[PDB]
């Protein structure tokens, strides 16, 4: 199961950027459908199903795309994008 369960709705993982401090530059709902959920203030977000944790976002990364070049064997991640967009990002 989801290492984190409780930050399975997507409506939860959205409203925890609130004090995203990169609006802008990686939106929150591109995060939150991710499956990335705000873990502090500045800008390290953890996947709930994997617990994958990223930092150092640069202006127009894809949280989907980071996700499955850090986090290949996630199962949200699968289930949500399939294995050929995992392994075309790889
Ligand atoms: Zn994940």
């Amino acid at each position: 199961g989801p290492a984190f369960p409780g930050m399975g709705s997507e409506e939860l993982r959205l409203a925890s950027f609130y004090d995203w401090p990169l609006t802008a530059e990686v939106p929150p709902e591109l995060l939150a459908a991710a499956g990335f959920f705000h873990t502090g203030h500045q800008d390290k977000v953890r996947c709930f199903f994997c617990y994958g944790g990223l930092q150092s976002w640069k202006r127009g990364d894809d949280p989907w795309t980071e996700h499955a070049k850090w986090f290949p064997g996630c199962q949200f991640l699968l289930r949500s994008k399939g294995q050929e967009y995992i392994n075309n990002i790889h």
